[PDB]
């Protein structure tokens, strides 16, 4: 009574061929998760996400084999919109998102706990639908994130991270509408303190072998989006463009001064179940100290799922890498091999 | 047909606001759980109970971030009472657990995996209800623990662990009796073997620099509890008194060789969903080597819930931390800092 | 609407009793999983299946605690059989697994992860039930096993693993057929490449303190195996041998040239609850460098189930554990111990 509770998941059986020994082989994994709506009142409504990550391709005495992906709980008062707490999306993507579609590879111009750009700690989300009920279509969304810092120094926090995951007090916005047939278009903009470590921290060549600071310096990091979609008559069309500051890593040794990142792909969905797809990531950084302008990811992928039904898929993808091999994606160890995949799913 | 089992838990977005960086900043974490019950025969009942932590205040590639809370699986035969093996509570907190009512803070004049006063590996419980259905309200409980030991040494176990959370062989037992109106009492007796670790380790002091010996020394760790509560109108009075021995840990450096451990709480429940609550904890240690005595724990509480429905609440609760910064609390790691909690709990 | 979903597990209070330290005390855990279907079409249907081990028996500040035994999506067309792939059972297991009937111990001449002889990461498996239903009660199955290699090295995949759980390339074969009444007879072979850090990883002497190479040379690991099952009119008999070649495991410091492995069973069942159990277990290994002959495993096993309902049961086990302590068992780090379990356990 009263009380709506779902539960859901995937078993991926998943293997990567490559080149690249630390990313070929066996990915098996898991989601599972919990959604779950109260209705408190005619106006007000309670709900709570739970979502929880489960490799499968390690042994039973490996370590650190499951994580959390989402966890929020959140009100929803009719007309004047909704607002949510915990582990959840920054909002940045809700445009960027539009590219993320492909069958195992994408969206990955950004990362995890990366600033507001996708999954993340602390996040207060406020979002109105349909402005209010007078715009359909019209959506906006304002986010706030607090400091997520180190384990110590003057920027402790209780949840300490390496420096590549943390962050300093920030917001984000963004603005999303549907225009006429299907064509929706996008804006998203964030702005986020950097940390000490973050600022402060060295690392060591892996081809001169002598120590610098991590890439980066600046007390603010930003992100600047913008999006397009077309999804009717059986086409998926969608673009993504972002120009981000001390805010896209590399690698692991810091983050870019300035990168300008671009998606776009391209999808036909058969109504026999086989959907191709076809796709462009790149992600250019500037002034990176003394690697100046570098690619940071560069790819073509090409690959389809076939749907059997709602509960089960197969899916091939083809990351083709035109990435090269120099002293910046080695010192920051950043894969410029090709991948394919090869996925088995069962989804409830 | 025979078997109930329900899916239980909680998604609890919540940040803590404070001075002490360790404790500061975003706290969300959730909570799953199985509770089984099949009936055997008209007197005989099989039943089982798992409760999971998983943290969601930390990154994707953080570790540790869930455990287990309880995993016991029992039976219960009618009048005879009933009998339960696994990870449970201690039977001193039959008695403890009616101030542990706080809405964040609070229940903290002891933790868990110490002895026989939470949450406990390897405990064997014994309960029984109105004494055998002759005295409707009086139930007593006897409880059982093995050594949970060492990871090496003399006091090697399968389970091992730090110091701070061996046992040794112990028992426990627990009486409870409700009074007329609302109104209950209730007693609460354990004692343990300590370990050769807990009597053995040194430390490394905060403030000199030197080494020492973990505080307290024993063969035996021994806690006796007593506590009243008033249930009635709308009213939740409740206060709990405990003396110990070699039991109550001083923050990481050890045990106080003797504590005495006071709570009380006042509570009121307007129908409108709000939940007042005042209380006060303290925790003050005896004779601890070095250190005489201090302070181990001393704070007010003042806080509310809002009760939306019985699947939804907001709460705020403010700890007010009245230790002082000095040579015990430093070298002990206990924080004297304020803190702030703030919630939005999703239940079900 | 097409898709079933089974929530399955069990909580198991369950306590060792033993001289050796590392095995004695507290052993409670649970188990967790979920198992699907959807029906695509009259002859195809689609599956998953993940299972989960949560353990119990230590803190909530304790490390490494869950881990997943299965997790596995596939595809059934039929008469043409079934595929699936994921972490699943080796197909070694197929005949062994007639002897794994014990209440509490049994079946450890083998591990999981040890190549395709129990639960393995990244297996490929073809099954085939009723000879594609031209010959009832005649199974065989087909199974390939990716390499699941180094952290590092020549040999390194995504999943790294030490050296002990490292497998190459291999396949696996198995073949079970039913005789008249209740009997079964089962064949099953398979053969992998080993990997470098295999042949090339030194090990300390807990005897002599001296560094030697992990016992076991071979580009190969191969498995033999043979059984027999006895079910009906309430007996359970079984019996299985196996040889390998490089493939059992000699404690943690490598593994046998050769080893010859028995397993015998015989267990009744009564229908008041009651199910008694003998058994006997042995592991001989062959010509292990400067080890020689020596006995990896050899104990007889008694002990018994008491089945409540199919929901609850208890049991007890004793293993009389018939190995000497020696250099071999000591420089292997292999229990020479007795051991008895005592267990409650709720199903659902």
């Amino acid at each position: 009574d009263g009380n709506k509770l779902d539960l859901y998941g995937k078993i991926d059986g998943l293997h990567y061929f490559s080149s690249d020994d630390s990313v070929d082989g066996d990915q098996t994994y898991m989601r599972i998760g919990v959604k779950g709506e109260t209705q408190i009142n005619d106006q007000l409504t309670g709900y709570g996400q739970w979502e929880y990550n489960v490799q499968a391709n390690n042994t039973e005495s490996s370590s650190d084999q499951a994580w959390t992906r989402l966890a929020f709980a959140g009100l929803k008062f009719g007309d004047a919109g909704s607002f949510d707490y915990g582990r959840n999306y920054g909002v940045v993507y809700d445009v960027t998102s539009w590219t993320d579609v492909l069958p195992e590879f994408g969206g990955d111009t950004y990362g995890s706990d990366n600033f507001l750009q996708s999954r993340a700690n602390g996040v207060a989300t406020y979002r109105n639908s349909d402005f209010f009920g007078l715009v359909d279509g019209l959506n906006f969304a304002l986010q706030y994130q607090g400091k997520n810092g180190s384990v110590s120094g003057e920027d402790q926090t209780n949840n300490g991270r390496d420096f590549q995951k943390q962050n300093g007090e920030g917001f984000g916005t963004s603005v999303t509408y549907d225009i006429w047939d299907g064509i929706s278009a996008g804006f998203a903009y964030s702005s986020s303190k950097r940390t000490d470590e973050q600022n402060n921290s060295t690392f060591v060549s892996k081809t001169d072998g002598g120590r610098y600071g991590v890439l980066g310096e600046g007390d603010h990091a930003e992100t600047y989006t913008g999006g397009l979609k077309y999804d009717a008559n059986n086409i998926y069309l969608a673009t993504q463009y972002t120009q981000t500051y001390n805010a896209t890593r590399t690698g692991n040794i810091g983050f870019a001064n300035k990168a300008q990142n671009f998606e776009v792909v391209a999808q036909y969905q058969f109504d026999f179940g086989l959907r191709p797809s076809v796709a462009y990531l790149q992600s250019k950084g500037k002034d990176m100290g003394r690697y100046g302008d570098q690619d940071i990811l560069k790819y073509v992928d090409l690959g389809a799922t076939y749907y059997f039904n709602k509960n089960m898929s197969t899916y091939v993808d083809y990351k083709i890498n035109l990435l090269d091999d120099n002293k910046f994606t080695k010192d920051a160890s950043i894969s410029t091999d090709n991948v394919v995949a090869l996925g088995l799913v069962y989804q409830f």
